[PDB]
């Protein structure tokens, strides 16, 4: 109750990543808002270490699901607003097909009005000419489904998923995605039923900006519930 | 700039290391008072696991925290330097072994006081007490013996920091370093004095990650 009232209006976002993928070091900023009552955000990410070695659009995924649309009807399954301000861990298993992988460790909270994702990503086993060291990947997204489980021996959650991403051949790469999230703080949080996440993705470009970046609008809504 | 230590400061660490072509990174947080010369702060390896033994990284990872009494008060350049900050370069050579260079911007970013390093280590042995991690997991007290560097508008510091090695002996890492303010407002050069410094390292018993948990007490002497 005390969770989801943070987020009845627009709030502001700062995402923090530090990545080493086959031992290329880098780290990403990003600074926008959301609007969780109407289930969108904008976001603008910059490689702060110059150009990354690895494509955009596979971190996505791992640049805060709490700013999803959970209609009125489904209010009792929001696991991730229940746990603010004090916020949850998120870890991830990304496999790419056919190539490496993707370990990450990311904390949602809030660090006075501003909603915080600070992230810690792992990737080993990549291919040097592979789709993603190699960079043949379209800057594009597609729309998924998000599938989602309590966790209850753990209080929290996890998640399954698979993203595809458009090669710039016409192919598709695959990034199957494992995903749990338990509570920071000591207190009580919801755990919901089975349900799902429908996300949408615009990349773009800032005409203005010489940094290697990022320009992101999301829409998320949460279903896979029946209406009465 | 001395105005901006009267109370509690946040304090933010960032560090990019490279060892032996080994990448890592190490972000930390905490407080500083500086009035009583007390650094708290946890330091997190973001990168997993460090090639390198946390010990060896606690030079480089705030001098303006020092404890300047009454009547050494136009002795202390790092406070003088602030709100823009200084630039601190080091060398440390670590006898029989590789050496860490470094360069780190030293400024206030808002009301958080921000410290943000490149490091990189060069020409260690593979199974040196640094690359082999033979070193404890503790720190001893130093002195830090300041000089003013009247050409550079800043200061220079030279001092030897002696790590415990897990066979009772001690390994010796020579540090030479030089501040230069990132400003052109005026700063306080300094006569000749050092710090005294003391440190506990810690775990935090609830974190699970790679960390380094630091309480430090840093005070300015050499003039009576
Ligand atoms: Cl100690
Ligand atoms: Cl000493
Ligand atoms: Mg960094």
């Amino acid at each position: 109750s005390k969770g989801e009232e943070l987020f009845t209006g627009v709030v502001p976002i700062l995402v923090e990543l530090d990545g080493d993928v086959n031992g290329h070091c880098f780290s990403v900023r990003g600074e926008g808002e959301g609007d969780a009552t109407n289930g969108k955000l904008t976001l603008k990410f910059i490689a702060t270490t110059g150009k990354l070695p690895v494509p955009w659009p596979t971190l996505v995924t791992t640049l805060v699901q709490c700013f999803s649309r959970y209609p009125d009807h489904m209010k009792r399954h929001d696991f991730f607003k229940s746990a603010m301000p004090e916020g949850y861990v998120q870890e991830r298993t990304i496999s790419f097909k056919d190539d490496g992988t993707y370990k990450t460790r990311a904390e949602v909270k809030f660090e006075g009005d501003t909603l915080v994702n600070r992230i810690e990503l792992k990737g080993i086993d990549f291919k040097e000419d592979g789709n993603i060291l190699g960079h043949k990947l379209e800057y594009n997204f597609n729309s998924h489904n998000v599938y989602i489980t309590a966790d209850k021996q753990k209080n929290g959650i996890k998640a399954n998923f698979k993203i595809r991403h458009n090669v710039e051949d016409g192919s598709v790469q695959l990034a199957d995605h494992y995903q749990q999230n338990t509570p920071i703080g000591d207190g009580p949080v919801l755990l919901p039923d089975n349900h799902y996440l429908s996300t949408q993705s615009v990349l773009s470009k800032d005409p203005n900006e010489k940094r290697d970046h990022m320009v992101l609008l999301e829409f998320v809504t949460a279903a896979g519930i029946t209406h009465h």
